[PDB]
Parts: C-alpha cells; sequence; structure tokens
C-alpha cells in the first residue's frame, strides 16, 4: 500500500492557460490524498482567503462521492506565510486552544479528512512552539476521536529536507508519535538564492560528483535516510517529489552543474517568476534545448541560450518511485499537481503526465 498525496494550491487559479487550475481539474482517482495550499490565521481561528472558496467546498463533496476513499486535507502555511503568521496563534496555549477548536470545527463542517501543518520552517527559533502546536493538535485529535462517530482527523505535516534545518527545527521522536506522516519536502534543494550563484539541481535524488563534506547532504536519499536515523519510521515518510524545476541565467560559457550564473532563469510567461518554471512551461523551455541526465544525481537539467533549468520528468518520477519503495516509505507527495501539465496541452504525453508516471510505477508490481 503506497501514498500518493497531492498539493495544489489557491493561486493557479489566477494563472492563464495553460496553467489556469482549479479545484474542477482534480482527477479524483489520480491521488490517494489531496491537500489544499493554504489556509489563514484570523484571531487565532482558521479560515480559508480564496475568492472561490465555497466552490471548493461543492468540488470537495462531488469528489469524495466520486470517490469514497479519498482523502482532502487542509494545509496551514508555506513560504510566504513563513514563522510570522503562526503568530499570535502560537504565543500561548489559550491563544493555541482557540484555533485548535477552530479546526476541528472548520474540518468537520467542510467535510476535510484532516489538517497538515507546513511551517516554513520552525529553525532555533520556533521549534518548541511547532512541536507544542502539533503536540496539542495531536490530542485534540485523538480526544475528539474518542467521542467521534467519524475517523479520527488526519495531521500531517511538511518538512524540510535539509539536514542542519531538520536538527534545529523538530523533535523527531515526539513527531513520529503525532503524526500520521511526514510530507517531506525534498525538493529546494539549489536555486537562485544560492551564494555562490552556481547552478544546481532543485531536487538530485543522490550527491554530486563535487559534492564534499556538508554538501552531500543537499539530496533526496540523504533527506530520507536522516528522517529515518532521526526516528521517522520509514512508512510514515511520504517523499516529496516536483513538478518545477529551478533555473538559472548562465554569467559564461559554461553549462555544467556549478557553472557560475547572474541570477534566476528568466520568468516563464505563465508562472511569472524567475527562478523557477512549471512542468508545462518547462515542455516549452525544452524545445530546442539540450538535456544532459546526471548520471551521478539522477536527475535532469536542461540548457538553452544562456538558460539553465534543473527539473523532473518522467524517468525521474519513476526513479524516485523505484527508491521510495526500496527504502518502504509510505509512499510519493507531489508539490503541486496544478504544476504538472494537468490540461496535456503542453507536453502531449497527456493530462498529468508526471503525477500518472508516479501513480504507474506505484501501483505497478
Ligand atoms: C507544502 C509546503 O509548505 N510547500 C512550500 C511552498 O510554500 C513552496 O511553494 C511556493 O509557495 C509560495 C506560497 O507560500 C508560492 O507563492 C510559490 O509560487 C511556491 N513556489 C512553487 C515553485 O510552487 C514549495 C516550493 O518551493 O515548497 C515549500 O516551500
Amino acid at each position: 500500500s503506497y501514498k500518493l498525496v497531492c498539493y495544489f494550491t489557491n493561486w493557479s487559479q489566477d494563472r492563464q492557460e495553460p496553467g489556469k487550475f482549479t479545484p474542477e481539474n482534480i482527477d479524483p482517482f489520480l491521488c490517494s490524498h489531496l491537500i489544499y495550499s493554504f489556509a489563514s490565521i484570523e484571531n487565532n481561528k482558521v479560515i480559508i482567503k480564496d475568492k472561490s472558496e465555497v466552490m471548493l467546498y461543492q468540488t470537495i463533496n462531488s469528489l469524495k462521492t466520486k470517490n469514497p476513499k479519498l482523502k482532502i486535507l487542509l494545509s496551514i502555511g508555506g513560504y510566504l506565510f513563513g514563522s510570522k503568521g503562526f503568530h499570535p496563534m502560537v504565543d500561548s496555549s489559550t491563544s493555541r486552544l482557540e484555533f485548535i477548536n477552530s479546526i476541528i470545527l472548520f474540518l468537520r463542517n467542510h467535510n476535510f479528512d484532516g489538517l497538515d501543518v507546513s511551517w516554513i520552517y520552525p529553525d532555533q527559533k520556533e521549534n518548541t512552539h511547532f512541536t507544542v502546536l502539533i503536540h496539542e493538535l495531536a490530542e485534540a485529535f485523538q480526544k475528539d476521536f474518542t467521542k467521534s462517530t467519524k475517523e479520527r482527523l488526519l495531521l500531517t505535516v511538511g518538512v524540510s529536507a535539509g539536514r542542519q534545518m531538520i536538527d534545529n527545527s523538530y523533535q523527531v521522536e515526539k513527531l513520529a508519535k503525532d503524526l500520521d506522516f511526514i510530507n517531506l519536502l525534498s525538493f529546494d534543494f539549489h536555486g537562485s538564492w544560492e551564494k555562490p550563484l552556481i547552478t544546481g539541481h532543485n531536487s538530485p535524488l543522490s550527491k554530486g560528483w563535487q559534492d564534499r563534506g556538508p554538501s552531500s547532504y543537499y539530496n533526496v536519499e540523504y533527506a530520507v535516510g536522516y528522517w529515518i536515523h532521526k526516528g521517522m519510521p520509514s512508512e510514515k515518510v511520504v517523499m516529496g517529489i516536483p513538478t518545477y524545476g529551478h533555473s538559472f541565467t548562465l554569467a559564461s560559457a559554461e553549462t555544467t552543474v556549478g557553472a557560475p550564473a547572474s541570477g534566476p532563469g528568466a520568468a516563464g510567461p505563465i508562472t511569472e517568476s524567475s527562478g523557477f518554471l512549471a512542468y508545462y512551461e518547462i515542455c516549452q523551455f525544452l524545445k530546442g534545448a539540450k538535456i544532459t541526465w546526471l548520471q551521478d544525481q539522477q536527475v535532469p537539467y536542461a540548457v538553452k541560450g544562456n538558460q539553465w533549468v534543473g527539473y523532473d520528468d518522467v524517468k525521474s518520477m519513476e526513479t524516485k518511485v523505484q527508491f521510495l519503495k526500496n527504502l518502504n516509505l509510505g509512499g510519493a507527495m507531489i508539490w503541486s499537481i496544478d504544476m504538472d501539465d494537468f490540461t496535456g496541452k503542453s507536453c502531449n504525453q497527456g493530462p498529468y503526465p508526471l503525477v500518472q508516471a508516479v501513480k504507474r510505477s506505484l501501483g505497478s508490481l
């Protein structure tokens, strides 16, 4: 039994085609779990800020009628929300209790199966707050189940794949008791924010030939091994796989991993954010590009003109699924299905080429 946990986002609705996504684009049988990104916190209570909020509820109810086994979770956190978003809610047990009670009511009222807490990232400063918040949610969800005729609300967390951040942020053995599973954020290993500013892959499975010492932690295999080492049962690790890539503008003629970059890559036409591209943008980028498969890191990168893009393709999906099966992981998580070529129109490999390849690979005996 493997999970396929699929994040989708509430900002993809604002994009033009072929990136214009709403919950109606969701195939109810594509994933085992869907996670809505992201809720907000107002007056210490959970809400959803989304012009299409009430239509989301319609889709939730429709999806769960079509596939009664489907679980749909609500996520709070994400990069933009940061640590600031969790204040003032986390500042006392009183304000945290307001929040936890709001969560139970909201999830039940709106037919959600659970909560994902994706705090990006606690670090030293918020380690205690994150830990207590998770512990209090877990306890409250259990108490609520003790009294309910309904299923216990699930509790998951999106967590760092970086060793140092993991060490600083988490009390892993406690997290292993409190969480149903972790959504391991095994991507954003490299990108245009790095100093020195050199090319590197978003989500390498394995270490680079040039990696030594601390740089040898910056890959998926290491991250998964580290979480397990720290006490997370392998079956509670749901390994994140990205459907976006990180891009660089090259500073010289050199086009290899670790070549100098002047900055992020050119923004994609649809996502309009220099430094990343959705898969449906990558399929356009690849026309006229030279693609290299890294034998050391087991992932591709492509170069065209002065642009360098490290991304994940169908070969990477099948490779990463074989790896997670070999390590007895709980499944795969996707960030995010609304950046796969969900329409099928860009890549000409049918709808959701990456996620279908994950599903097919997971299901293959
Ligand atoms: C589950 C989780 O918390 N994922 C994080 C995401 O927040 C982050 O994606 C980024 O989210 C921002 C909002 O917080 C978006 O504005 C931004 O477009 C988005 N970037 C991409 C490429 O999807 C992802 C990926 O970096 O990982 C975590 O950091």
